[PDB]
């Protein structure tokens, strides 16, 4: 389990359907590069959702270490590029 910071300044969030396009079953919701850890201030971390997770908390969330599918996939890819989890 890891925490982020996503500031309000992006953190907006729009409800994600079951299909929101047949492309992207769910909508896309990022905020910024914002981890509650590290050197000081929020380290550049991104909780990207990558359609497998809606946007939560702004100011502040966490973005778990299993944030992404282990074992299943193999790797913590599955819509896009996604960040290890910070530590």
């Amino acid at each position: 389990m890891i925490k982020v910071e996503i500031k309000p300044s992006q953190a907006q969030f729009t409800t994600r359907s079951g299909v929101s396009r047949q492309g992207k079953p769910y909508s896309l919701n990022e905020q910024l590069c914002y981890v509650d850890l590290g050197n000081e201030y929020p380290v550049l971390v991104k909780i990207t959702l990558d359609e497998g997770q809606p946007a939560y908390a702004p100011g502040l969330y966490t973005v778990h270490l299993s944030s992404f599918k282990v074992g299943q996939f193999g790797s913590l890819m599955i819509d896009r590029l996604r960040l290890v989890p910070a530590k």
